[PDB]
């Protein structure tokens, strides 16, 4: 009797324990939920690291940038699902920009190619993923991919915002699509989580001033939200995923729901 | 084993039984929720009605223009639902303008005085039962609001959606104040909903060009939706207030969550 | 060859040498405007202070919250300019809120009739005055009001910031009726500036919690502005009035133009 | 005594008499500007185009795809304008998208190499030109690019629209950096404008079914202006691109001024 009885849902986006997608897959597991999971690259630590999850669940090789991993990909959740059976919910957790797109590095200085590669992944795959998996999906279903506030500029994130911006545009779209399969499209922003990479960040890897800077906006978060945000927890963010991926926001398509403790409805 | 079960919440805004509330309270209950009801002005035709639910609730009365009643309120909640019980979630579904300030009356001829009982019924209201009941609010706990997106203008609406953006302002300022004592305060901005006065505007109630401009912002609107809209179901609605009432939104706070089939992400 | 050459522009909210009206009609004479002023209750006091402005204005009494004054303005403004005359500008910079509803006073502790004062004379009086005017201005013509970003919560502005996103909303309807005078209606946002009140609510005469909030407020606001805001400086301001009385914008209505330093575009 | 008088503005864009670049200059030229062209591959064609304009201006060539082109830019420039001399504007009217990411080519069928392109051309650009121009640019200036509102997502722009999305993140940064040499950045997001490829994709040149579309965005937009919105009259957006070149709004940067009849504040 969990929020997500019998529903079957592909996650993307584990590669340690502490991946925003880890805690997603974990509760929704926790709710019932039957899962698929995808990985990029490192597929024996993926491995290793999923086994820690409350329940097995197969786990697929997945480059977003590869055509024909996307090209196989319905065929082989079909595989490992059963065939007959199709799925209920799909997870986008998926995000990369090249150093020289963020940090210290000036924004100026990011050549293209590096832009273009972080948005292929961080925006452009939400389409990919889509185009790939609704001919596989129930109606009733849901797609949620992870969002960060793009609507203001901020410093030290740089071209990972545009990402963003570009990726809020493209969940619009996907939002049309996924409608003819009688099909949801959304994005969870959530506020900053302190994953392996964040807190590398804090502790400098991109540069003296982006850790400073990228410290103060974690402090000011927390004091705005009027509920307070606690960067060291992405459950609250898991269980909105999981919310979207219920049967209870069933009228909300091509939208942003924001598990970020308020903060973004503050200014002090 | 409801999505609600063990959790107190009080509902106003019952009238008739295409309500949006009725809808609210009916969808709360069947998943496992204990309701306390309030009701303005005709308390027997709002008793008979709401003997239509589910399971038998105490209803009420609360007129929120009323210093009165406010000021009794959250003595009569602890009485109804016994000493040292405290609420969960708390539902304002209460909206009214008089006449002049709606329909095919111009927008530079509504007095101040019908525009200020409009904005005290429909967006100070929310502070006034915020103010109430967060004393008798357990943590976690949660409060929700009824908005129509009032981003931009449109026919007809007039002084109802200036009321609307006044809401959706206090909304923010709610959600400081519920912070202190662990509750959460948001909207959900429904699409349009055929209740009786609804159907009466578009029969023609307050003019025939204010009828004319409505039924064409209700035909857009499930043209719009990417996974279309029915004006006749408010259950869509209902369970979208349930998601907010329940533990999988943590996060979210002086927010707006929109159920309207994902009309307001499109331009045509 | 001034910017304004040739218009005629009334221009409301003189109180004294630090109002942002004070600016915005010194500027538009220097721009070769003809201006009418108005001014509420102490029109002694007013005619001093305006005597400081480049060129003489005749002054005229406006209580907005006074129907008779409103039902007489347009006759006044008409003997002013002299008949077959009309107006080309409309400069609504005219705001109030009580105490109860500003500062430390608790906001839920704003009694209803004071929240009405301040959303009377804040929001609804801008209709009022384009209701008033627009028999008499020109096609061609420019309505513009000042408003503060209200789309985020913040400490001690409380009630204010509620009926400034009402006041947005009433913008919009506003436009849709200048629109048939062949007339533009927009809001200019700005950035806080140290008017009289202002320095005093800073120096504690709202309680000293909301001084040191409102003083972190302008702290900010300058950190975050990327041309960096000068709150001693109402001269930017004005001249973004006087751009939007001119024909330089004149495919702009029912919207909002940010005279902020871009502080509002800017998380940190 | 233009609104332009004595400032040296870079203009790139201009390929037919249709071009909104083309009326951008012919009205900055009008108001007392000198100019700097840019044009992008058929250089023979655009100088017989730009001998139309009012004066006489030195045309350079700029494929912004091109990182040589790029780094010779600002002196090229100096040349053109004469050692010592900088600019006080530069305008952004760039934009492009492969066929197969507009018009009836389904959403999901644009390869990324394309949409790489196109967000190349369109959005990263906008920093390209600001990199190359701001060493060059005197304080008090005005960086000024072309936008699409793309806030909602609308049928056949499909990637176009993503790409404004990006082009909207990309100039909140831009304005950060401009910031430091006391320079604006912002856009003029426009109705919609009959150029010879809009006229052609009405015609059907992108399929029959996104010519209708357009079609019925088109119509609909001067339905919800408030003042109407003529499509075959760029006058009106090249008169806003000349209010944020001149000093008459300087206190808006990394910002969006919406030249578009009212049409996006108006729901019908
Ligand atoms: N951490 C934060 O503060 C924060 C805040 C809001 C949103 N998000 C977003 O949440 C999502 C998950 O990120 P995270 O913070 O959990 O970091 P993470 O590093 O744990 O997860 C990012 C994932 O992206 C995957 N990925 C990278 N390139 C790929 C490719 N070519 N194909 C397939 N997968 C690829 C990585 O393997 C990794 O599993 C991202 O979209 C991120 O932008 C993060
Ligand atoms: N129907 C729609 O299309 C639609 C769309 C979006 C949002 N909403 C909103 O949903 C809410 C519920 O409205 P509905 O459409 O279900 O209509 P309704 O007429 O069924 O409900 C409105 C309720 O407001 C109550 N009310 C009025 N004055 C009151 C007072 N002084 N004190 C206490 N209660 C009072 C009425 O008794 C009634 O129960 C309103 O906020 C409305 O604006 C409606
Ligand atoms: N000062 C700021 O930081 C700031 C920032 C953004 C916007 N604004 C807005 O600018 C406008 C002008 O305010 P200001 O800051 O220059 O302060 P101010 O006190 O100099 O001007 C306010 C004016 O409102 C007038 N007014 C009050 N009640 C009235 C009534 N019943 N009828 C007619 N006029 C009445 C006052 O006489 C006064 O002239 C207001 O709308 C204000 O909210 C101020
Ligand atoms: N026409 C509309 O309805 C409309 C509406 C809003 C905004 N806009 C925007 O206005 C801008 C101007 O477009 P337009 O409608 O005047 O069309 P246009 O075709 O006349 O202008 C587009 C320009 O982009 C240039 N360009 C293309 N690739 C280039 C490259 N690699 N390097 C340099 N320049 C290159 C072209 O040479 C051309 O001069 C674009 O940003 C467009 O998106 C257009
Ligand atoms: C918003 C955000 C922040 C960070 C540090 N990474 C990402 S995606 C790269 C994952 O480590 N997204
Ligand atoms: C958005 C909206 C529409 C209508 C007709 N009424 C309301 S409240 C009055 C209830 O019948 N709110
Ligand atoms: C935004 C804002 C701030 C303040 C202090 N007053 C006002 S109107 C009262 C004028 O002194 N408006
Ligand atoms: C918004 C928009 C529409 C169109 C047809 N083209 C562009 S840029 C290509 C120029 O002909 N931008
Ligand atoms: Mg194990
Ligand atoms: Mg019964
Ligand atoms: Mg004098
Ligand atoms: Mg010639």
């Amino acid at each position: 009797t969990g929020l997500l009885d019998g529903k079957r849902i592909l996650v993307s986006g584990i590669i340690t324990d502490s991946s925003i997608a880890f805690h997603i897959a974990r509760v929704a597991q926790e709710q019932g939920a039957q899962l698929v999971l995808t990985g990029f690259d490192r597929l024996r630590l993926i491995q290793r690291i999923t086994d820690r999850l409350p329940a097995k669940a197969p786990l697929l090789e997945l480059d977003v940038q590869n055509e024909e991993h996307l090209a196989s990909l319905a065929g082989r959740v079909t595989e490992a699902i059963g065939a007959g059976n199709k799925l209920d919910g799909v997870v986008h957790s998926i995000g990369f920009m090249p150093q020289t797109g963020m940090g210290i590095n000036p924004f100026f200085d990011a050549p293209y190619a590096d832009v273009s590669k972080g948005i292929h992944i961080s925006a452009y795959s939400y389409a990919s993923m889509a185009k790939a998996l609704l001919p596989i999906m129930n109606p009733g279903g849901s797609i949620v991919g992870m969002d960060f506030d793009p609507s203001r500029a901020m410093p030290a994130y740089n071209w990972m915002t545009v990402a963003k911006s570009a990726l809020e545009s493209v969940n619009r779209f996907v939002a049309r699509e996924a409608g003819k399969y009688g099909v949801r499209s959304n994005l969870v922003a959530a506020g900053p989580i302190r994953t392996l990479a964040m807190s590398a960040i804090v502790g400098g890897a991109l540069g003296e001033e982006a850790g400073a800077q990228i410290q103060l906006l974690e402090e000011g978060w927390d004091q705005r939200a009027p509920i307070g945000w606690n960067m060291k927890d992405a459950t609250p963010v898991a269980k909105t995923v999981c919310a979207l991926l219920s049967d209870w926001l069933p009228a909300t398509t091509g939208d942003i729901i924001y598990a970020d403790g308020g903060a973004h409805t503050q200014l002090l």
